[PDB]
């Protein structure tokens, strides 16, 4: 809606109670730019993928977990026990180190621990599972529209939050045409299968993670952390930091190979400002 109807104020306040309404570490706003009130009062703020017709999700019935079962669950010290890291190469690690922070060793794909594990939710293998720790501020850039920053420090390895939205298809995300400012584009589920072809729509629903705008220089990447044992269709996409992140810094990850920069079938270039800027041009 256009919601003439409703005042700067009315708006801006509704936007906030909505934030409030968030589970987990507070969500603020602010515009201290332009009299933009706030974003879309439409979009609606999910804690897991909503999924969409067509979409076929991963067969519980393709579940397997793992035996570990110790204080505190599954054992850093120890992660050859583990029959959830058997996919992983030799030397067998946990993704996480002993601060909770992914290792700078651990490759592109996360293993976690699932409700078919023996560990409870208290195992350091399930950190994206116990979702965001960090307050964060959906705050208005100078020439990117909305964005989003950390209100504390995020050491290299913190995780931030997963990319959320609807779950939609090719034949889906064709019938949606898309152009104006606050449009999302798509991000492909291609990590590992191309058959599926299963994309992450965040127009309507989605995280904070909607507002993260692009960086040809980030502070913050994607690790596919999977836990259901299945065909890998349908996986977390997983913001962890990949440098030491100031208060107030704007979170911005490379889109490039995840999040596209034109609708599927006049242009506007990349206003990141890094001296490495690639110029790329967004719609
Ligand atoms: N580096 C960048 N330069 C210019 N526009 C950017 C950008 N990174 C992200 N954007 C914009 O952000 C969109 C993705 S959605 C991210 C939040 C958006 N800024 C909003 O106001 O809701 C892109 O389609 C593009 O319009
Ligand atoms: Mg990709
Ligand atoms: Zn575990
Ligand atoms: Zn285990
Ligand atoms: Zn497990
Ligand atoms: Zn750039």
């Amino acid at each position: 809606d256009s919601y003439t109807h409703l005042s700067f104020y009315e708006k801006r306040e509704l936007f906030r109670k909505k934030l409030r309404e968030i589970e987990g570490p507070e969500v603020t706003l602010v515009n201290e730019v332009d009299d933009e009130p706030c974003p879309s009062l439409d979009f609606q703020f999910i804690s897991q993928y909503r999924l969409t017709q067509g979409v076929i999700p991963p067969d519980p019935n393709a579940q397997s977990g793992c035996n570990c079962s110790s204080l505190g669950g599954c054992d850093l010290n120890n992660p050859s026990r583990c029959e959830c890291l058997d996919d992983l190469d030799e030397p067998t690690h946990f993704a996480y180190d002993a601060q909770g922070r992914v290792r700078a060793d651990t490759g592109a794909v996360i293993y976690e621990c699932n409700s078919a594990c023996s560990c409870s939710m208290e195992c350091p293998n399930r950190v994206v599972q116990r979702g965001r720790t960090l307050p964060l501020e959906i705050f208005k850039t100078k020439e990117k529209g909305w964005g989003v920053r950390s209100l504390r420090f995020a050491p290299a390895g913190t995780f931030i939050t997963c990319y959320l939205g609807e779950v939609i298809t090719s034949a889906e995300a064709a019938k949606r045409d898309k152009n104006d400012d606050g449009i999302t584009y798509l991000f492909d589920l291609d990590m590992f299968d191309d058959a599926s072809e299963y994309t992450v729509d965040a127009q309507n629903y989605g995280d904070v993670s909607r507002f993260f705008n692009h960086s040809c220089s980030p502070n913050i990447a994607i690790y596919s952390a999977v836990r259901n044992h299945g065909a890998r269709t349908i996986y977390d996409l997983a913001f962890f930091a990949i440098k030491d992140i100031q208060p107030l810094e704007e979170l911005t990850f490379d889109y490039a190979g995840a999040k596209d920069f034109s609708p599927v079938q006049l242009r506007r270039q990349c206003k990141c400002g890094s001296a490495n800027c690639r110029g790329w041009l967004f719609g």
